[PDB]
């Protein structure tokens, strides 16, 4: 099995990780870490390094890969959470896809029934399309990475589960993403505008004219599609039931300070992502947005798709402190 | 100009770097760093992050990007070296291509003629083809990255120019690489075996049967093509002339300890690189090679070429200590 070989390779390459079998999942080699909230995510393979490249101090305690573009089954999630439970609760980060919501919400109840204090955070940052192919609402994409890092730093400093959960839901309402593909993972000199990380259709197919023009269109869409009201369910561990919560996003606006993530969906040359970033900085400056930090690289992929996404996440001094905090994972590493 | 936009983007993304104009080059924002040997490289754009993503503490002092797959002109190299010169010499790392050798060699003379103590290290790690299209001898490829980190650590701790040059030449004789492409940046289900980072032809075109079979063939080639004797010129700064030095490589063999670099040439999914790493570890274990450290990712690319390369560098305890030493660059970051 190729997927088997890929995970064995990840494990051999990174001794800070432990690959488990029966069922398969990955955790920090030092888990469970006593006394800190444990953070977990997962989803289909094909988005590497998300989420296994994010396992480590200051970020995920563990992750649950599934088959290509397919949610891990509930047994994997339950066993991974039990393995990382440090006595302070486990927070489940779930991207907004039908399969992921179903399997993670099922694991959540099984965990609850076994005495584990758990709660959830749903990510729906893709502003492009409401109700795509495998999603009720907006699709969960690259902002998931920014949220894992920020909530990961908060868990590592010792915040409670409730605190980690409220911060993740707040960030979710402040982060906005859009992606484009020039080639799947079907017409010359055309792009799928507002594409999904599983290959879901975007807003439309439109001509690619230049890098700068594509960025302008993506940026403009982030500015005008920001307003959003919807229900996101979360697990209330005190009542032991799902709570429907209306959640509100404000559009990005002049005066917002942001973290920018320019993300390779798969086969975009890094030189091009720097050109994207150059145009993005100009547009934010013109619109009154201050980019305070950035990440530019392959952080949330779709196999070998040719395209990239732009993510802008509103932040304040407290959030920036969580950004600057140490993280030690395969994909992201920085010290004090 | 797209290159202009791409370089402005790199500069805006990384305040630890300074982009210069008239002529264009990039340096550490803190250069010149007094009292340390300065390390420089450069080459055609299209291999990002090599070399600009390696500028920072513990690695390059600066780099000189040229146009796509084209060497920087000697004025760029000269001015960059003058900007980073810390009074203890400048070491130029040059990959073995006709154009790079000629421009860096011309800059070396201009530098010497201006009072700057300088010397060179030529990289010729690609074991696949002798005398390809743009090269007398063997092509310089991904081992260039490992050498910049190791020699970068030696320079950062204060080693002398001669000590840094000797280390670089020694490592060059101990590092071996081979690349394959499944698509240019051709044929169906066929690969260009032993391909060059500028699209040069390899040993041959052959059928792609599987990932594991491809890795086996690449690895076998690294074992059987390792022996090599050739002349590499270097700048003798005391005599003020080029010195022809016969240099020797021994094949890799049972008992060697290595650092492995599994490198995406452009469009290979990270999941697949881990599968590559998994097969590589098995083959190294069978052959008697101990992989002590690895790097898996996009470190020396060829635009959006679909393919990957494998590099194995023989090391000892001293070299492993230089690998583990602190490095803080756009592409490589660790403190232990």
């Amino acid at each position: 099995d190729v997927l088997d070989e890929q995970l064995a390779g990840l494990a051999k390459a990174h001794p800070s990780l432990t690959l488990h079998q029966d069922p398969v999942y990955v955790t920090r080699a030092d888990a469970p870490v006593a006394g800190k909230v444990a953070l977990l995510s997962g989803g289909g393979s094909g988005h590497e390094p998300m989420h296994c490249g994010y396992i480590g101090q200051g970020m995920l305690s563990g992750a649950c890969p599934g088959e290509i573009f397919t949610s891990p089954t509930p047994d994997k999630i339950f066993e991974c959470a039990m393995q990382v439970d440090g006595g302070e609760g486990v927070l489940l980060i779930i991207k907004n896809y039908t399969g992921d919501i179903l399997n993670f919400e099922t694991a959540t109840e099984l965990l609850h029934d076994s005495g584990v204090k758990v709660t959830t955070v749903v990510i729906d940052d893709d502003v492009a399309v409401k109700d795509s192919l495998y999603t009720a609402g907006r699709r969960g994409v690259a902002n998931t990475v920014l949220i894992e890092k920020l909530v990961g730093a908060a868990a590592e400093r010792g915040d409670s589960l409730d605190a980690c959960a409220e911060l993740g839901r707040k960030l979710n309402n402040q982060g906005h993403s859009i992606g484009i593909a020039l080639g799947a993972c079907l017409a010359d000199n055309e792009m799928e505008f507002g594409v999904g990380i599983h290959g879901e259709p975007g807003i439309d197919r439109r001509p690619f004219s230049s890098l700068d023009q594509t960025v302008d269109e993506m940026f403009d869409t982030l500015l005008v599609n920001g307003s959003y009201h919807r229900t996101l369910r979360f697990w209330d561990y005190q009542q032991g039931s799902w709570q429907e919560e209306q959640q509100t996003k404000q559009p990005l606006q002049s005066g917002d300070r942001v973290i920018a993530l320019v993300n390779n969906l798969g086969a975009t040359p890094l030189s091009e992502l720097y050109g994207v970033y150059n145009r993005l900085t100009t547009r934010c400056q013109q619109a009154g947005l201050t980019i305070e930090r950035n990440l530019i690289g392959a952080y949330c992929t779709s196999l070998d798709m040719t395209g990239f996404s732009i993510t802008l996440l509103k932040v304040d001094d407290e959030t920036l402190a969580l950004w600057d905090a140490p993280v030690h994972t395969p994909a992201l590493n920085w010290g004090k």
